[PDB]
């Protein structure tokens, strides 16, 4: 496989590229690219670690080189938000690097799989379908909003309440990614149950996480060591499908049938040529249920708001 | 174990930071300081991943919270060197960082296995231990200066030249931390041989790979990210040591005999008290004969240095 990272430089960039440099497969390349101009040295610095992965680094105005024979593009370039701030605050820094990074994948590698970290997601990713339709090249199995990190928020969050080891606990994260849209299917976490105050209070410090850690860093950026493991996470089974890997299945921000919005995360089994098929997203508890419809109103007007820039 | 990382808010303890959290053996804890007021949410943003690894972050003047009953404290506090500038050149932003930082671990935890990270090593090693011997506190065999990058370099350049799997090649680095000073015993690689043109050729990238990362970051730093892996493996080999496990061998920069310097790096058996057996370096080739006996006066110089600083 050929990974490439575009905004390697970042925060999260930096950590995503750590990580893959030192658990992808023997025998895969790594390219970095950023327009910061310590990219190539960041590649430079990876490239001394022993592991039998292929590393690159480029900077500039011009990503093709990165590009080249990409398998998975995974795109964390743009700015993080500061205390006060809302992610759909970000739409006006944000939807410019978006449109202009995936325009030179659709024209470099249109077959490569996608995937989009830059905030906000549930936009940024209606953004990127638009741009490669109006290419001609879309394919709806390839196209990923990454939501990982609200899944392994929750296996903490979750095993810290009910005295589980936190590799064990796996919850299915449906929704959207931003505080009205994270929906934690708590009633289907295996192994353990919780009281309707717990399950309130849990929902709650999950759709809030991200600002707990804006909070925390006070003007010093947003979650970027996390985000990073969570994005090497989604990106290794992305890898590991193509490869011909069995059972693999992530929950992501995807274009689906459109029952409840035109983009939606649930379950999906991957395979080799993306997104295998969209799971079900089961039966639902009455508070899951009420969640579900008070956030749908939400997540479309986020949609159309991506759409609206790239359409007119 | 409870592992303590003082400067744990910059490029390499960010890094080292990661790897800890998602690699430390369940049940240790692991605790951040860092003068910069972004420590805590650093802190905040590891403490999302699930392992069972906990983690708190401390800001501000103090360092003992971050040090209360520590096992292991890994340094590395202090500024990087910019293109044109050598790792001596950091002596007089950095020697006093060290000092203050060791009198701190010498009132708070003078059992603690402490690694020594802060550039240039040869020289703050021994500031180290010039602090720790006025606090009545010394032991030599629990004060470490980290070369393990060295290490984990030399067999990334040797397993791509020789054709070696990468994971598998471990070569043996003697001396200090200097471009002068570092030493790999080449000789000593098992299944793999080199002509006298390899060996020189070899050497010399061995030993100016700090500069080739300096010059490829263009004023953005020095190595990082690699940094951050080799002290991640060097502090898992202690963490492994002190619980009990037999066998494990690191090189690294440590008072000893005195046969060559004060200070000297070499092969080591580390056990539950920190270092068990100094190991003999061997038998050298005439290369590495003369290289030896060559480096030997600017070694004794850069500890001289050291001891200065804290004597008078
Ligand atoms: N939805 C999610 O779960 C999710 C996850 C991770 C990140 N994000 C978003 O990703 C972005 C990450 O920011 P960060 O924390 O790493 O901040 P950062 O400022 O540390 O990193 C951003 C990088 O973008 C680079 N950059 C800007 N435009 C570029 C472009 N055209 N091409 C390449 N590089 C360019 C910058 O030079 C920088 O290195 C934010 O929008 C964040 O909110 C969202
Ligand atoms: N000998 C080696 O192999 C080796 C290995 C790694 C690092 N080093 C040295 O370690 C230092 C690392 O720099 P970096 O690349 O991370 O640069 P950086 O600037 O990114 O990080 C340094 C950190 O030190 C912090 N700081 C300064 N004084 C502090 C103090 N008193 N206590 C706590 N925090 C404090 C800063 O706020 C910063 O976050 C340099 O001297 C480098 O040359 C040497």
């Amino acid at each position: 496989m050929k990974v490439a990272v575009l905004g390697a430089a970042g925060g999260i960039g930096q950590a995503l590229a750590l990580l893959l440099k030192t658990q992808l497969p023997s025998g895969s390349e790594l390219s970095l690219y950023d327009i910061a101009p310590v990219t190539p040295g960041v590649a430079v610095d990876l490239s001394h670690i022993p592991t039998a992965v292929k590393i690159k680094g480029f900077s500039g105005e011009d990503a093709t080189p990165a590009l080249e024979g990409a398998d998975v593009v995974l795109i964390s370039a743009g700015v993080r938000r500061k205390p006060g701030m809302d992610r759909s605050d970000l739409f006006n820094v944000n939807a410019g690097i978006v449109k202009n990074l995936v325009q030179q994948v659709a024209k470099t590698c249109p077959k490569a799989c996608i995937g989009i970290i830059t905030n906000p997601v549930n936009t940024t990713v209606a953004i990127a379908a638009e741009v490669l339709k109006k290419a001609g090249v879309y394919d709806k199995n390839k196209l990923f909003g990454v939501t990982t990190l609200d899944i392994i928020r929750s296996n903490t969050f979750v095993a810290e309440l009910k005295g589980k080891q936190p590799g064990e606990v796996e919850v299915p994260v449906i929704g959207g990614h931003s505080g009205v849209t994270i929906l934690p299917l708590l009633s289907q976490v295996p192994g353990v149950s919780f009281t309707e105050q717990e399950v309130a209070d849990l929902t709650k410090r999950i759709q809030n996480a991200g600002t707990e850690v804006v909070e925390a860093k006070a003007g010093g950026g947003s979650a970027t060591l996390s985000m990073g493991q969570a994005a090497a996470r989604f990106g290794l089974s992305l890898v590991r499908a193509l490869q011909g890997e069995q059972g693999v299945v992530e929950c992501a921000y995807v274009e689906g049938d459109g029952q409840y919005a035109r983009f939606f995360s649930q379950p999906l089994l991957l395979g080799k040529n993306g997104v295998e098929e969209r799971k079900s997203i089961g039966t639902l508890s009455a508070f899951e249920q009420n969640a579900l419809e008070g956030m749908l109103d939400t997540l479309k007007k986020d949609i159309a708001l991506g759409q609206e820039f790239v359409n007119k």
